[PDB]
């Protein structure tokens, strides 16, 4: 489904944090030494994380650049959300996305009491009309935020309207056609390491008597 | 900041999370290739990882499903019970707060703390409201280990920095800016566009090679 590994993809959007970060601190250059230092991989798995798409170190506004390109952020996508409830509202409003080129076309619910409604001017529309939207609007990617009732359906329906990206924060595994992208938030993954630091120490301890 | 790398440890909980899965399907054994072929990451690799916490009855090659599952649970904490408070009311704080009782097998929501007048008293998955100007005495009365932070980025360092100075253990930050906080404290910077970029990534590889 790719051709770049996807460990080696989830890293990408990380070497452009740290880019666009030294970037507005206006500093010019940066060593392999540096960079595989503050993101704890291999100066040469960076190197080699790099190598797959072509010193004096790096040039920051060059590398920054490069990667703005790589992660396709030099263009822009219509996105809508499907689940007007506080997750969607809370993904609606999340304003540095749009800032990143998302830009949201239209939010849509089940439930008849919030049509109509605009959350930042975007209105909230039947998700039984989400098909007409997505034909007449050149959509790119749906945004799950509803409960697990209906989301394969939901899924699916998106899927038959064309629609080749969709980002999921519902924890169930959906089935999508090989010509489409998933991609599952798991915000567990990274509370985990929270409860895993907190209890290191302590786990250390009565392992290591 | 951790005896084991941070790499090594933001592995562990994709570990759990797949067992988990396969355990829920009683599928009994999982091989060492098929490990590593779904999680994109070698079978030595994962015995590395594994490895930096003792042996655990394994026999043979592979691994029994209930018996690695069951020490990456212990391996992560989640055996243990963490007191949690969430600074910021809207809509991103009460969808946290509901996504961590489908997590609060562990991670037990004691008071949710927001700066408007208005909410002091509501109820939220039966948890009050309560001004944030209240908070410091809370975290040292209630035991808090986690302040998980759902607020805009308007006084956000200044929220990290009243939660630190009354002795909070860590920061779950959902902000899409990285907080200071001093090196004894925990923080973990939800970044969910790194999830999102690799979406825009996969849209266009194909281009970006055909272009090259």
């Amino acid at each position: 489904k790719t051709i770049v590994s996807m460990a080696v993809i989830r890293r990408l959007p990380r070497y452009h944090r740290y880019l666009e970060e030294l970037l507005k601190n206006d500093v010019k250059r940066i060593s392999s030494r540096e960079l595989s230092e503050k993101m704890g991989v291999t100066a040469s798995q960076i190197r080699q994380d790099l190598n797959n798409f072509g010193g004096y170190g790096y040039n920051v506004e060059e590398l920054y650049n490069n990667l703005t390109k790589i992660l396709g952020l030099d263009k822009t996508y219509n996105t809508i959300i499907i689940g007007a409830g506080n997750l969607g509202q809370a993904i609606a409003n999340y304003t540095s996305f749009e800032k990143s080129g998302f830009n949201l076309k239209g939010i849509f619910d089940i439930n008849p009491r919030l049509f109509g409604l605009k959350i930042r001017d975007v209105e909230v529309m039947d998700v039984e009309t989400v098909e007409d939207f997505i034909a007449r609007n050149k959509i790119d990617i749906g945004i799950l935020c509803i409960p697990k009732d209906n989301a394969q359906y939901t899924a699916d329906r998106l899927v038959r309207a064309g629609i080749k990206a969709i980002w999921n924060f519902l924890p169930i595994d959906l089935k999508v056609p090989d010509d489409v992208i998933l991609e599952n938030v798991h915000l567990s993954d990274s509370l985990f390491t929270v409860s895993y630091r907190l209890n290191e120490e302590e786990l250390f301890k009565k392992l290591k008597g």
